[PDB]
């Protein structure tokens, strides 16, 4: 067979993307959006429909402008994240405005708004992950959603900080980053080019899927963001890898069965006692591509979140 069957084998597949075409192509278990993604599907004309339900929607909910804009932005994410579980038999991840990263209560109240949302939509809460950036105050609120009936899924995971973080808080699913970890690696150091099993986003995932086997933690290992198949390869194992179309699309084009590299035969052992969070910042800070990574990609999410209001801004 093709790469992309033999993967489902050992690895449950999740398409990367609000696009619902790679959906119908490659029958995802999941699919998984972030604000740039979300972003580049208000550009697809299909969606069109999609942004006009959801100001005329905002529209009806209030009259003040400001509340409107948030309403349409939020009912969007939402839109799309309906049409795509039309799709799919599994969940859809959607992320909360990056802006309240480092606000614990901001991303609790966020967090519970989009559930009301999708909710009002019908969907209930065991075909969401609400998506949070893995800092100290996004792996807290996550913590108190868990705990109120909200998966979460927490993303932009760069350090084995925030890695045992994130399992200590007993959050439904992690997407510790691939690609991105490459990509700092090539630009901030000597080695440009890295065989699959050298490869720092590699090496990264396939140490926190151990750890996380190892003490028994139910955490969900989703590797995310991928440059090449071979990272893709290299992890096959691992519980659910989310995968953008272009990658997909090569898996289901290359043939040859490939073989499961990630697993862990040993006996569950005995968990530490939970990290602090002055523990946490200490070795989170000793990482400088996850001090990096981690600042940027919340950065970059924010602005793409800003983008989107200017345009929804514009047809209010």
């Amino acid at each position: 067979t093709d790469k992309l069957t033999s993967l489902r084998q050992y690895t449950t597949v999740v398409a990367d993307t609000g696009d619902i075409a790679a959906m119908k192509l490659y029958q995802p278990q999941d699919a998984t959006t972030n604000p740039s993604l979300i972003l580049n599907a208000a550009q697809i004309p299909e969606y069109r429909k999609l942004i006009d339900d959801a100001v005329a929607w905002a529209k009806q909910q209030s009259n003040d402008r400001a509340q409107q804009i948030v309403d349409a932005t939020d009912k969007l994410a939402v839109n799309i994240g309906l049409e795509i579980l039309k799709l799919v038999p599994g969940r859809i991840s959607t992320e909360v405005d990056a802006r309240l990263s480092y606000d614990t209560e901001a991303s609790i109240a966020k967090a519970k708004r989009l559930i009301k949302l999708y909710n009002d939509a019908g969907i209930s809460n065991d075909r969401i992950l609400i998506k949070l950036a893995s800092t100290w105050q996004g792996i807290r609120a996550a913590e108190q959603l868990e705990k109120e009936g909200i998966n979460c899924n927490l993303t932009l995971l760069f350090s084995f900080a925030q890695a045992r973080a994130c399992a200590e808080a007993g959050v439904f699913l992690i997407s510790p980053f691939v690609g991105r970890i490459l990509d700092w690696y090539k630009a901030n150091t000597d080695k440009k080019e890295y065989a699959p099993a050298e490869d720092p986003g590699v090496v990264s995932v396939s140490e926190i899927y151990q750890y996380y086997k190892e003490h028994g933690y139910e955490t969900v290992v989703m590797g995310a963001s991928f440059r090449n198949i071979g990272e893709i390869l290299e992890l096959a194992g691992c519980d659910r890898l989310t995968i953008a179309p272009a990658l997909l699309k090569e898996l289901a084009e290359s043939e040859g069965a490939i073989e499961r590299k990630l697993s862990y035969t040993g006996e569950v052992k005995a968990r530490p006692a939970r990290i602090t969070e002055s523990e946490f910042l200490w070795q989170h800070n000793q990482d400088p591509m996850a001090v990096d990574k981690l600042a940027e990609g919340i950065r970059k999410f924010a602005i793409d979140q800003e983008k989107l209001e200017k345009m929804i801004g514009d047809l209010l």
